[PDB]
């Protein structure tokens, strides 16, 4: 069994791919060749690739697209490339068409999964709360049906980039340009104040098997990009610690989330406790094995080990 | 200024492809070369591709995915391969990855607009008035809750392929059986009877311009293969004979649908009109551009006359 991994992306979240390309590589019980897309597009691979590794950042390539590299000597491909074309249905599509098994969601999971205002469409009517929120579009003006404080998110983002909690009516304009500034399409959703921060990851295609509940916990404004992976000063707490009863709900409404979406492979769901009152944040399709990352702690803590973890999303891929 | 038009597919639709690129090479106006991708899913470029379009159907083709094609040469992208592998965002996703301005909806409007399960779960969710229905999985026990006659959809499909208007429930099984041929996820609606069908083409880029409501009748059990694409069963009343405020309505539940779900380019939005209320049945990314299609035909009679609406197209890709 040959894996290829790939790694990197024109996202935002290029240096966190890498972190988590780090991650696998040294626990994937499996003989795996690494590619790197770097920050232009362009493609690094075989030694040029574990050299981009290295620096923790890779901002120019080799290889434009499509890459001179042999998919047939590949049984199964890993696409780790969070984000905008990585996470969103556009690499699973080239991957679809190449006739090649993949790890994780297909095309239509990975892009509605990825666009926080469709998502929650789609989990709203699901019967899945979600946070009240409205889509504002680039040109548009704010139409916003409810009261401060609001959070700006542009709709494809991950590791918290270009998102601003706003607390005045007139910081709405000022955000939504920096959320501008990475996709055409923002939400502004009803800021939960104080917020509980639960975390849930799940295995399987389309019946997914949960983990336990995790909790995160911090000293910022948000859980921003910083917070993220910068080591210790995010607060990882496995399991939960609240009431078994709602450690349940948590893991019923991330399965019924799953299935509903149609994802396959894996997901780490994000949820929001705020007053008894229980939301679901988004689902992330190719979420991250960085240091500081949930994803891998949570079925760490479930008996189930960072080789098995990743044994199980190549064998998910082919089945 | 070139143009790149691919048709073909490994779809159902593959032949209904093939009439379209007939229909968009004679109207274009610019230079435009024919990429054809055959059943097998390879290939056929240049000459090998416009004898393929003579010859009805390319069952084999030469080249092996990703094609030795000169990305190059051409401004624009023009993928005309309807259903399954090409409308739903597979395509699309490898074109972005390519770098190359491409017409119609990006991934993620692609990929909802065919699954007709997620489409009507996003549009019922935004206020868009929708027939009651039931998603099923392959191998999955049915549970339909309402009464027949029911209209079986595999939900990726197009051109009526794979669709059975069930009178009993003894037929459904049967009914599933032929759908599941096509996907892995079926569909189970409440046919309306009697039942008028309503038409809408959009053009643009999110917020798009409705064309006039054009309505089709037929003497057929329902709109199905052979009633579509053999010349004169299909009559189109173009502009619809409805009442004043009704004509207003179905345009504006378009232009809404089409901004909800992102729809880049073009769309046409098929409607259904039972008991005086407005359903929406779906929307399509790649309508047919075929002798007896009514996407042209919708917009000729908006003052866009064929080479224009195709002018639009191609502008609208790079804007
Ligand atoms: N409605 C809200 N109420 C309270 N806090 C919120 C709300 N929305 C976002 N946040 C805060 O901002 C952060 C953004 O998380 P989100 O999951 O929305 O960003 P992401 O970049 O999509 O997350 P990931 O990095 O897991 O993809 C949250 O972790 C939370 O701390
Ligand atoms: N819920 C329904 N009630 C009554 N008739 C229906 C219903 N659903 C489908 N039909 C009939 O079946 C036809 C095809 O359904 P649909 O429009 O879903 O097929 P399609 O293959 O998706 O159409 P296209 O060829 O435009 O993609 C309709 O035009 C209509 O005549």
């Amino acid at each position: 069994m040959r894996v290829l991994l790939i790694a990197g992306g024109v996202s935002p979240e290029h240096e966190v791919s890498l972190l988590s390309a780090e991650g696998v590589l040294r626990h994937i019980p499996f003989p795996t060749d690494l590619a790197v897309i770097a920050q232009d597009g362009r493609w690094l691979l075989g030694e040029k690739a574990l050299t981009a590794l290295e620096a923790k950042a890779a901002p120019e390539g080799e290889h434009p697209f499509p890459p001179p590299l042999s998919w047939e000597r590949y049984d199964v491909v890993f696409p780790l490339l969070h984000g905008r074309f990585g996470e969103d249905g556009t690499v699973q599509g080239f991957l679809e068409l190449l006739g090649k098994p993949y790890v994780g969601a297909g095309v239509a999971a990975s892009a509605l999964c990825m666009d926080k205002d469709l998502s929650k469409r789609v989990l709203a009517q699901a019967g899945v709360p979600v946070v009240p929120w409205v889509a504002v579009r680039k040109g548009e003006p704010p139409v916003v049906p409810f009261d401060p404080p609001f959070f700006v998110k542009p709709a494809n983002t991950g590791s918290s980039v270009g998102i601003s909690r706003v607390e005045r009516f007139q910081d709405l304009e000022a955000a939504l340009a920096l959320a501008f500034r990475y996709d055409e399409k923002a939400v502004v959703e009803k800021a939960l104040s104080p917020v509980r921060e639960l975390e849930v990851g799940v295995l399987g295609n389309v019946f997914g098997e949960a983990s336990p509940v995790g909790e995160v916990r911090y000293e910022a404004p948000f859980y921003d990009y910083e917070t993220k992976y910068t080591p210790g000063r995010a607060e990882l707490l496995i399991p939960a610690p609240l009431d078994p009863g709602t450690q349940e709900t948590v893991q019923e409404l991330a399965l019924k989330a799953y299935k509903v979406l149609g994802v396959r492979g894996m997901a780490r769901v994000d949820f929001f406790l705020a007053e008894g009152e229980l939301y679901l944040n988004e689902l992330n399709t190719i979420p991250g094995f960085t240091p500081t990352s949930m994803y891998p702690r949570l079925f760490e803590a479930g008996g189930v080990a960072y080789p098995e973890l990743l044994r199980r999303l190549v064998e998910l891929a082919l089945t």
